[PDB]
């Protein structure tokens, strides 16, 4: 009729080797003393032996405000109707804040099954000493799929933010970091984790800034989840199947973020520069002298595009708290406002202090040409090099705009947004082709819509590229001959001595990047073809420069000193664009294990140096293109 | 010392009412008896009585293979900090299908609590007879946040799809209706719902296309859950707070779905008549005779935007199952592939073939005036009209590229991805503006371009619109003024018997689309604009006609047959746009109590009929400005 039930009182810190079957019930009875001012948390750990295929052991873990209930050996779902079984199956308990400064508290744990034979299970109910995380310790932990972990942090007095850093050593468990506030329950099960709070899937790294005014209670749980599958994470994959034997050895750390001095200093650092560049012309000028929209028609064809789906786009994760959507470098990523990664917005400011003071120069420069012209004087065209403005237009009206459609994709970088901020470095990457061959020719109109329909089909292969984003040894490999072929072509359009001593040194860095391209086989292929870009663009310079220098003529310092800053600052650029190439690939959680700290004042990572000295070298490299050709005032030739 | 332990026989279909302390803890042993062929549902409900503020009831269900427990008042979280409280909670349990054809199988109820006074609960254990679902039955059932509802249902032989229809009578509790395979557990709280199967929250619509290749048990759970709050539905809101008031009365129906013969019945008859088109064309023209790339360039600009987002895009929810991304019409959307909405994609077949017929046409007689030129006549522009077929290939090319770009948007029509469908439909709507104009003019390149910078203008309002997508009373009343203002202003533009009769005509019609527009105050802002551009269109076609009117030529019938039939077609295409116009709101829940049956042909609902209407009247109007002063072959004035 009725069952044995066992009632016992059981001790923290005891293994208990016990056996129960379909007609006996054993509840055991711990308590424990819980102060205002230190916490403690309670984990209850349970392992069946050599268990049988009949019936699953089921705990039941009681306390007074909260019930706990699990079956051992735990069963979690694959992907495909497949299902891994857990002999071994962890807890923490979460318990509301007590009320009393000390007093005691009881909870029950419940073992019951209704398998008609024994079953040997090894119950354990320990303390926990390190519950509370301190701010500025490493701090280590193992965790199955089974065995849910999670900690405790609470901000001091005077830190307003802080940001959370969990490294693991090995790359395929899966995992899910979650931040959530500290009212019972805590969702720590492979289907809860998801449900509240922000959260990210782990490989190797892990990053999330987290702000007091979230939480009222000054404090939030860490809750760490082991993924009973890697396909989320990169990884493959080959009735119930043992899994016991796959744990994940971290290592949390949460530190404080930089206050306000970091988001001064980034300022105050833009602005002291990319101002120091317009103090150093408008002074240079007086020692000198006294001694039709069609970018912005394409750019508002894309921008409602590119600002509407972007602003719209962050504030889906900034309601969600799923941070795997947005591919933020997450270690420097210091936000202001709704804005989650500000200083790789502000690192835009070259482009558009740049862009604007090269117009500012192009409209005295064509002023003053139209004054001279009304002194009427020969040198209108014959004696100098003809003057054509309209060009000079286009690209300091480009890099403004370049300035506008990165500092966007710089808000949620992503798989989709990319092409926006790369791309439109290839219609500056053009003009400097036509202006030094207008320079050359009198009618470039013709070739101005072939240069349009070329830098076309640069961004249509940019998106097959894009679109084949996981592309194969073949897609590479026929890249790479097919621009060989390209290079191959472009040789003979340009056709001595030095005029075939071009080609020796063309075709060994065409080579060259090719290789690395096909080594590497880089994730990004638009920004991987920029590199292209600039790598023809300086040749081109070097053999007008070449070309120029078999003449007898000279070059005014002017703007040779242009000549070799220039090719400086794009020594630098490319540099720091390498250091961020490869970190970029497919699923977030290993986009993630390429992140790296704040080089420069706090506030900017790399990516927001290349961001700068991109600037500064494509503006260098526009007054070269002005001044270049400027000592031929003379000869009409 | 010990507790009681009251361990006692309960049966189904009787309540319980007992009592339980700190120190007493109640045991019930329900049993019953379950089949291989036919299955039913264990539903628990429990309800506490006047419950004291102290500590609830803890309630563990145990079956031989699973373990459910929950805590009586249940309380729920609200979304900034708050609490909700139920006093009644009830949940079915998922039992394993069964290997014997007929056993017998028990289950315990444990309550407990660790309050030391009394709480009066109320247990009761109920059979369920309406578990399964049957194939075209209506069924209703009512189901608060506390109280998780779900139901089975199993294919047939020979069905291989069926479509989930839900609808409720009332807007403001919310839900969710998941849909699971029927291994247990089963995912029907507020946290689990969202972990796995395809789930749409519903305000008072929902339905869910399910295919049996997904399920090899040829069946599924049904899961509807009701939310605390409203906010993810629109809605607006004012230590636990009590809410056990809120109900919702929902129905289910799951009925066959579309099997073959509807995607042959759509093909063949998109084929029976855009090609009755070319017989009719190729038919006519043996009688009446024997009796560069911008917009490509353009397109190609947007295409990579718009081809890698939303085929990325629609990937992410067919790999999550969240269809509250994409704004489809469910209750009409037969999925081919990969494609949710296939119809929505054979519906522009149109634009494609009558675009590519358009420019056949124009090729033709192109060919055959240069033909005429080569006869050496004095008709080559004085004679006739000066003939430019530059413009008439870009219309004709135009229409190719909207059968496109509309036919992406329709693959996750969405929020963002809106701007694609509607505004390639204003280039269209501005080329007949230039054409006809230029019809009677000398150079329109100069205005060319301030034709293109007033469509760049359009489409950034449209974008701006859409910005502020919750468009306030000063915004409406903002665009209604100004566009008041550009009728006024364009009135003046045009300048007598007719002259001025037609402002008498123009502003009427500018201000009843105003005050709709302000009334309506529909959400889709770009798809309204498109009206005023249709209306702008034929009010220009019509004063042009009559100007042609007040000179005593005579036009040939074959135009004017053209101009009344695009009249009747663009009559037709008005109301199916109109009656999808306002079925597109904020949130996807409410843009989902706006669906509505397939009407023709099984397979296409009223867009898709509009999708149809619109390229047969864009393209008879083609033919009308390719022949609408065709007589005029003789008069050199
Ligand atoms: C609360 O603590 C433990 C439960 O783990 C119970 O066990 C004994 O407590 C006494 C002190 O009160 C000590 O002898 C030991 O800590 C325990 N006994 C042994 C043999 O180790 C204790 O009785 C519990 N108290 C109540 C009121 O339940
Ligand atoms: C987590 O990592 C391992 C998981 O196996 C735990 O056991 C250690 O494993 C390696 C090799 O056996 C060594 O670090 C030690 O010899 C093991 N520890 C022993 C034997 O006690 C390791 O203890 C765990 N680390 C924690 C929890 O900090
Ligand atoms: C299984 O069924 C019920 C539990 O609800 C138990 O109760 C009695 O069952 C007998 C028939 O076996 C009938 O008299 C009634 O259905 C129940 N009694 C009364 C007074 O209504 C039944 O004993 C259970 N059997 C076992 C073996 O547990
Ligand atoms: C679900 O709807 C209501 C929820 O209150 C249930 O009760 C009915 O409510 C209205 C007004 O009282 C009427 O339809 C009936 O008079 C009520 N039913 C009664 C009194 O039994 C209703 O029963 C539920 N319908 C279901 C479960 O089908
Ligand atoms: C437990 O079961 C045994 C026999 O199985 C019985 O003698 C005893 O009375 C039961 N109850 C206990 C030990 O409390
Ligand atoms: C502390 O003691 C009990 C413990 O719950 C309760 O009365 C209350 O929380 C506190 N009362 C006093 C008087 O401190
Ligand atoms: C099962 O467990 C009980 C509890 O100790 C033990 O007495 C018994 O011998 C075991 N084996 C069987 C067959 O009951
Ligand atoms: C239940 O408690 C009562 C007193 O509270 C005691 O007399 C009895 O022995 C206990 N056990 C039962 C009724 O099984
Ligand atoms: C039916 O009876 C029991 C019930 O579990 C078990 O042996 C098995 O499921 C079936 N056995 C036979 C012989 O049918
Ligand atoms: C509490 O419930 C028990 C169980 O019936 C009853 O005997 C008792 O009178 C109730 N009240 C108190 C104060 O114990
Ligand atoms: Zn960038
Ligand atoms: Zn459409």
């Amino acid at each position: 009729g009725p069952k044995n039930v066992s009632q016992k009182d059981a001790e923290f810190e005891r293994t208990y080797v016990d056996e129960v079957n379909s007609e006996l019930v054993n509840i055991y009875t711990f308590n424990h003393t819980v102060t205002r001012n230190r916490t403690e948390g309670v984990r209850v750990s349970v392992n069946v032996l050599n268990k049988q295929k009949g019936a699953p052991l089921l705990f039941v873990v009681r306390q007074k405000e909260a019930v706990v209930s699990f079956q051992v050996p735990l069963i979690l779902r694959g992907m495909f109707q497949r299902k891994y079984l857990y002999q071994k199956v962890e807890r923490t308990l979460c318990q509301p804040p007590t009320k009393n400064e000390s007093e005691i508290q009881f909870f029950y744990v419940d073992v019951s099954t209704l398998s008609p034979v024994n079953t040997t299970y090894q119950l354990r109910v320990s303390r926990m000493d390190d519950f509370v995380l301190r701010t500025g310790e490493q701090f280590s932990f193992n965790t199955t799929a089974a065995q849910p972990q999670y900690f405790k942090y609470e901000f001091p007095e005077g830190v307003d933010s802080v940001i959370v850093k969990v490294t693991s050593n090995k790359a395929f468990p899966c995992s899910v970091i979650s931040i959530q506030d500290v009212l019972c329950p805590v969702y720590d099960l492979d289907n809860n984790v998801a449900f509240i709070g922000m959260y990210q899937t782990m490989t190797k790294k892990a990053a999330i800034t987290v702000q007091r005014k979230d939480f009222p209670s000054n404090s939030f749980y860490v809750v760490v989840v082991v993924k009973t599958e890697d396909q989320a994470c990169g990884g493959s994959l080959p009735e119930p199947v043992d899994q016991g034997h796959r744990q994940k050895t971290l290592s949390v750390l949460v530190s404080q973020a930089v206050t306000s001095e970091a988001y001064v200093s980034g300022m105050l650092f833009c602005l002291g520069i990319f101002l120091s560049f317009y103090l150093l012309t408008v002074l240079l000028a007086c020692w000198e002298n006294w001694r039709f929209w069609n970018i912005a028609t394409i750019a508002v064809f894309y921008a409602l595009p590119v600002v509407q789906l972007v602003i719209t786009y962050q504030t889906v994760v900034n309601v969600t708290g799923n941070q795997d959507i947005c591919y933020y470098n997450f270690l420097c990523a210091h936000p202001l406002g709704n804005l989650s990664a500000f200083n790789n917005i502000l690192s835009n400011l070259g482009y558009i202090l740049l862009g604007l003071l090269f117009l500012l120069i192009i409209l005295q420069r064509e002023i003053n040409h139209n004054r001279a012209l009304l002194r009427n004087d020969l040198c209108a065209l014959e004696c100098g090099i003809p003057k054509h403005f309209g060009l000079f237009y286009a690209m300091g009206t480009a890099l403004m705009m370049e300035g506008l459609l990165s500092a966007c994709y710089h808000v949620c970088p992503n798989y989709t947004n990319f092409q926006f901020d790369t791309s439109f470095m290839y219609m500056i990457a053009g003009l400097c082709m036509l202006k030094l061959y207008q320079k050359r020719h009198p009618d470039i109109n013709a070739s101005a819509y072939s240069a349009y329909a070329c830098l076309a089909i640069v961004i249509f292969f940019s998106v097959l590229g894009v679109v084949f984003g996981k592309g194969n040894t073949a897609f590479w490999i026929v890249f790479s001959i097919i621009h060989i072929i390209a290079t191959l072509l472009l040789s003979t359009q340009l056709y001595y001595v030095d005029r075939m001593v071009l080609l020796v040194m063309g075709n060994v860095i065409n080579w060259s990047l090719a290789a690395y391209g096909l080594i590497m086989r880089p994730n990004d292929f638009a920004s991987y073809l920029l590199a292209i870009g600039i790598c023809n663009l300086l040749l081109y310079f070097a053999f007008y420069i070449i070309m120029k220098l078999r003449s007898g003529e000279r070059i005014k310092l002017i703007p040779l000193l242009c000549i070799v800053c220039t090719s400086v600052v794009w020594g630098f650029a490319l540099f720091f664009f390498f250091q961020g190439l490869s970190t970029w690939q497919k699923t977030p959680a290993e986009s993630r294990e390429h992140n790296r700290d704040c080089i420069l004042l706090d506030f900017f990572d790399d990516h927001d140096i290349w961001h700068f000295l991109s600037s500064i070298a494509m503006f260098g490299s526009f007054l070269v293109l002005l001044t270049l050709d400027d000592d031929l005032d003379t000869v009409q030739r």
